[PDB]
């Protein structure tokens, strides 16, 4: 049968005894009871739950095609979020997550990298943070533009002024739908009401900034088929086209424009906002460490010297700074319960039978805090990542970008804009907090699923 829960009430299921406040928390409380592998009840919809590094890897890996389907919610239809990569599901996520991996190949995209591109943007935050004079800030914003301007430069080959009011505009929308959709009342208890649309203001202000981003990437789109040069694919939009070229005579198809603009508003959406938020409180807990800062601008000065750009592939000769950048990540869990998931058909897991279409809801929570991989997972310390002799220490139990076939597809882009972001940030400045710094919360703050940190002001200190 299913895997054992505890009892849920007729209807509400077992919805009204958990925490939505920390369902992370709650979840972890249950495992307690009832092992790694429980299930629960969302107003009549089973939920999996898997908990602990065995059952997720058995699960996400081991029955990988099996756990590779996208849990969909209601929400998913309220904010016509299922057609691009993030939301779909069979022939199309396939097909479209497939492309979607070769493109952002580092080189992917023409002789232009990847690496080159966020190259480019660590200067150009740079330079902003010296516009600063070293006065107090709150690089909030700042360190939200940057990824946001990797994520143009890789779509439409171009790259904003951090002025530039379309940019503001773009990155206001952005901001607002990621907000909304960040609230309890969004995610969890709208959706219980699988017919009834409890908030249909929201939902309405959600579409129309969607239609904004989806109309100006029509415009680049456009401006694209006229620059056409089919040796030449400069960003993901040509080589989308491109691949639309080659989809004549292969109709229907998976490939169109309707499923560009939606794939890369998945991109705007998902390569914006949990990196953005990754630097944000990277800055916080170097500034709560400062020993942490001293010895990655060690590193640096001695790998990386202060002439040229980092690059990647001074992270082999650092192995500290790579520790500090997975423990950041490691101790952030910033999604807690990754995105659902679904099967794909009928599964025998473990004692239990998982029918076909069962929300699966994985634990990277109990997997990035594994009290004995990682001895205090509660504490900030990169020693996590590093043996008896300071080199880097791999962990399996390192996914806070998940596993098997649906892992995180800015895996590698995530990697490159930390790493380079932060070290090139460390390399031209220190930081210089107001509070003392035994004084301030690096605790991450949570919501619906939602992991957002306080707020705070620093000085970026010229080397
Ligand atoms: C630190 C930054 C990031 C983290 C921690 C992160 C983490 C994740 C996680 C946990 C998932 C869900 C995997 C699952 O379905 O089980 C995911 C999916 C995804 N991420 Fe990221 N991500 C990050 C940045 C990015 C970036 C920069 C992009 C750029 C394109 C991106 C694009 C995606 C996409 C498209 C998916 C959906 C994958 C799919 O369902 O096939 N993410 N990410
Ligand atoms: C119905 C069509 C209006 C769509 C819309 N476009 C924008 Cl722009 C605005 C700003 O409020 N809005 C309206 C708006 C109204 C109230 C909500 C909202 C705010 C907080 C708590 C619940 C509500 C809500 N949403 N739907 N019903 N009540 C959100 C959007
Ligand atoms: C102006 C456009 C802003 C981005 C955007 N707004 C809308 Cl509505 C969509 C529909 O998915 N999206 C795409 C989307 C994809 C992933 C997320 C995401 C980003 C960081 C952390 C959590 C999520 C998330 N979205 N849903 N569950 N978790 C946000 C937006
Ligand atoms: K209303």
């Amino acid at each position: 049968k299913l895997p054992p829960g505890p009892t849920p009430l007729p209807v509400i299921g077992n919805i009204l005894q958990i925490g939505i406040k920390d369902i992370s928390k709650s979840l972890t409380n249950l495992s307690k009871v009832y092992g790694p592998v429980f299930t629960l009840y969302f107003g009549l919809k089973p939920i999996v739950v898997l908990h602990g590094y065995e059952a997720v890897k058995e699960a996400l890996i081991d029955l990988g095609e099996e756990f590779s389907g996208r849990g969909i919610f209601p929400l998913a239809e309220r904010a016509n979020r299922g057609f691009g990569i993030v939301f779909s599901n069979g022939k199309k996520w396939k097909e479209i997550r497939r492309f979607s991996l070769m493109t952002l190949r580092n080189f992917g995209m023409g002789k232009r990298s990847i690496e080159d591109r966020v190259q480019e943007e660590a200067r150009c935050l740079v330079e902003e943070l010296r516009k600063t004079k070293a006065s107090p800030c709150d690089p909030t914003f700042i360190l939200g533009c940057a990824p946001c301007n990797v994520i143009c430069s890789i779509i439409f080959h171009k790259r904003f002024d951090y002025k530039d009011q379309q940019f503001l505009n773009l990155m206001e929308k952005l901001n607002e739908n990621i907000k909304i959709l960040s609230s309890p009342w969004i995610q969890i208890c709208n959706n219980f009401s699988p017919i009834i649309d409890y908030f249909p203001g929201t939902h309405n202000k959600l579409l129309k900034n969607v239609a904004f981003m989806k109309s100006y990437i029509l415009e680049k789109v456009k401006e694209h088929q006229e620059s056409m040069d089919m040796n030449n694919p400069q960003d993901f939009i040509d080589c989308f086209l491109m691949k639309m070229e080659k989809e004549k005579h292969n109709q229907p198809s998976e490939f169109t424009i309707e499923s560009l603009e939606n794939t890369a508003v998945d991109l705007f959406g998902a390569g914006t906002e949990t990196t953005s938020t990754t630097l944000r409180y990277a800055l916080l807990l170097l500034l709560k460490h400062p020993e942490v800062t001293a010895k990655v601008q060690e590193e640096i000065e001695r790998v990386i010297g202060r002439n040229r750009s980092p690059c990647m592939q001074d992270r082999s000769h650092m192995p500290y700074t790579d520790a500090v950048v997975h423990e950041v990540q490691r101790y952030l869990d910033l999604l807690p319960t990754s995105l659902p998931h679904a099967v794909t058909c009928d599964i025998k897991f473990r004692n239990y039978l998982i029918p076909k279409g069962t929300t699966i809801l994985i634990s990277l929570t109990s997997v990035l805090h594994d009290n004995k991989e990682f001895p205090n997972p509660e504490m900030f310390d990169p020693h996590h990542f590093l043996d008896e002799g300071g080199n880097f220490k791999k962990s399996k139990y390192f996914m806070p970008f998940s596993a098997g076939k649906r892992i995180c597809v800015g895996e590698a882009l995530a990697g490159m804009e930390l790493f380079l972001f932060l070290t090139s940030i460390l390399q031209n400045f220190n930081l210089k907090s107001l509070v003392d710094p035994k004084n301030l919360d690096t605790t991450p703050v949570v919501n619906g699923f939602a992991s957002v940190p306080p707020f705070y002001q620093l000085c970026f200190i010229p080397i």
